[PDB]
């Protein structure tokens, strides 16, 4: 199943919901990481020039999808397949980030 | 400021998530409508072929826009410009569906 983020649209877009997969992907309860940016899920071996891909991508408000190595809570390393596409009005105003996370590691 | 809903994509689609303009616009508070199908905001005087769109597109995971009559909490009738995605993941599988609610009364 895959792990679904919704975030406000401004100022640091903080996570406003995240569904069950989230946490079986993750190790995170929702009380864990609501109110943060999604950032804290990358750790030291995350590709820098995908997370600014990532970066510029959601400054602008533009869909965009990438594999990026994330971390379980308890800090283990899982690959991200990562899809974050703007939710607009019909005005065009983005009133919300929807993400969708899967995970594509052969753990096992 | 726009209302947006979140739904779980299968069982009835039932509401996980609004936002604080879906309460402003609505008079519903999330705890009154969580778990619940979005269609307790039709009433009396909603067009039923407009509804009947909506069915349709959310069973064929469709993007869909429509302007329907929908109720405020206290019975109040307003005008939702609605338009609903679903939201997939990478292999096509929907995850969920969002609503997005403007008051255009
Ligand atoms: C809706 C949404 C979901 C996101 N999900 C993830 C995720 O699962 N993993 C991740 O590494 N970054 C995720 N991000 C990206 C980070 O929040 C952040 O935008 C990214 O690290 C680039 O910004 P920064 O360089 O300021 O950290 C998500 C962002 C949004 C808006
Ligand atoms: C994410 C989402 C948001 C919705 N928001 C509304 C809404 O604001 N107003 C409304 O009348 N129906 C809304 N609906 C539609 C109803 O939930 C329902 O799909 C529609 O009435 C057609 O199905 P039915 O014939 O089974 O009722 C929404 C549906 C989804 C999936």
């Amino acid at each position: 199943a895959s792990g679904m983020i919704v975030t406000d649209a401004g100022a640091d877009q903080p996570i406003v919901f995240v569904n069950r997969a989230f946490s079986t992907i993750t190790g995170y309860a929702p009380n864990e990481v609501l109110g943060r940016n999604a950032r804290f899920l990358q750790g030291p071996q995350t590709d820098a020039a995908t997370v600014a891909r990532l970066r510029e991508a959601i400054a602008a408000a533009r869909p965009i999808q990438e594999r990026i190595l994330n971390y379980r809570k308890d800090g283990q390393p899982f690959w991200n397949q990562l899809s974050i596409s703007p939710v607009r009005d019909e005005t065009g105003n983005v009133v919300a980030f929807v993400g969708v996370e899967t995970d594509v590691t052969a753990h096992h």
